[PDB]
This record gives structure tokens, C-alpha cells and sequence, in this order.
């Protein structure tokens, strides 16, 4: 095991982010699980460049509303 | 280097996607480590991930209510 974030608030001891269900805007919404999003928590697919580069498997958390 | 070390290695690309409806709970922590024994939910296994490795990474909590 090492590190998996490497730059997302440092600052914060633990990054946990809170969604509120009832609000969600989109039909279908992504979230990103690599630490790699320019736009974390949300998944700008940064995921499919890390896997290229290192063979992982990583993606998305996607959340579907109606 | 890896993020995910032990998840469907299998899966070309690992994407959970989550129905809204299904979730009763009031909140619903989901995995983000890679490290939780009931992936895609979260475990807490973060916390030990994160003193052994000195990351700060955590769940993303989808809430729900009435
Ligand atoms: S950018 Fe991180 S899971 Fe897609
Ligand atoms: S067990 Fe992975 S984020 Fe909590």
C-alpha cells in the first residue's frame, strides 16, 4: 500500500465529500474514485489516463436519479 | 503506480453505478480508497489506509431524507 491521493486538499486530514441525493441536478452524474479529476469530486476522466499509464482498472462512482 | 490493488483486476474498468431509489439509509458512505472489504461501499478501511500510508483520502457520503 502507498499513497493514493497525491495532490486533492492536502490540507484535509480526511477529504470526505457529502451529497445530498434529493438534489441531484442530473439524470446520470459521475464521481470520481482516482484522486485524479481536475474537477474532484466529480470524474472528468482523468481515471482512463492513469489506467493507460499504469494498467489500473479504476472509475467512476455513478449515480442515477428517477 | 497502482490505486486499486485487489478489486476486479479482471474488470477492464471498474464503474459502479448506483439507483437512487434503492438507498433507505439516511447516509450511504461509498468507497473511494479501493481498499474496503464490501467495495463499492465504504468500510472505514480508509482511516487504516491513510495512518499507515499518510494519505487523507475518504468516502463519498450520498444522503438521503424524507
Ligand atoms: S477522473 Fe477519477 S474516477 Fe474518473
Ligand atoms: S473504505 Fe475506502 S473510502 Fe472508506
Amino acid at each position: 500500500d502507498s499513497l493514493i491521493n497525491l495532490k486533492i486538499q492536502k490540507e484535509n486530514p480526511k477529504v470526505v465529500n457529502e451529497i445530498n441525493i434529493e438534489d441531484l441536478s442530473l439524470t446520470k452524474a459521475a464521481y470520481c474514485r482516482c484522486w485524479r479529476s481536475k474537477t474532484f469530486p466529480a470524474c472528468d476522466g482523468s481515471c482512463n489516463k492513469h489506467n493507460e499509464l499504469t494498467g489500473d482498472n479504476v472509475g467512476p462512482l455513478i449515480l442515477k436519479k428517477k
